[PDB]
């Protein structure tokens, strides 16, 4: 399965399935600084699934490997702003988490699979 291109759908598709999930509400648009006016003191980097699919459509993405750095910088982010490891947000967060990581493992694995091929001889 050598088709180096093959993780930008498989990403598309990813993407669709956690904008069904009800534990990424909270992650689907940038946070609100109205509502947490403390938020750019905590959170150097605010990165949300909807600026995710945008950067993966407007071809600015190289590999899955940025596309999982920034999935996994909502991720961080929300355990950074949580005040407590019982927070139905950052619970939502961790939920949603240990379901993007096992679907993005095939897609790196995949690719990095197919680059190898590419450069064998
Ligand atoms: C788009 C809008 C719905 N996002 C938003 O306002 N969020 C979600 C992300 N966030 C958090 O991760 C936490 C909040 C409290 C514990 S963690 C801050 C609040």
């Amino acid at each position: 399965s050598y088709d180096i291109q093959a993780w930008k759908k498989q990403c598309e598709e990813l993407l669709n399935l956690i904008f069904q999930c009800e534990d990424s509400e909270p992650f689907r648009q940038p946070v609100d600084l109205l509502e947490y006016p403390d938020y750019r003191d905590i959170i150097d980097t605010p990165m949300d699934f909807a600026t995710v699919r945008e950067t993966l459509e407007a071809g600015n993405y190289e590999s899955p490997m940025e596309l999982c750095k920034d999935v996994r910088l909502i991720f961080s982010n929300s355990k950074a702003y949580t005040p407590s490891k019982r927070s139905r947000i950052y619970s939502m967060s961790l939920r949603l988490s240990a379901f993007f990581e096992e679907h993005i493992s095939s897609v790196l694995s995949d690719y990095k699979s197919a680059l190898r091929f590419h450069k064998r001889n």
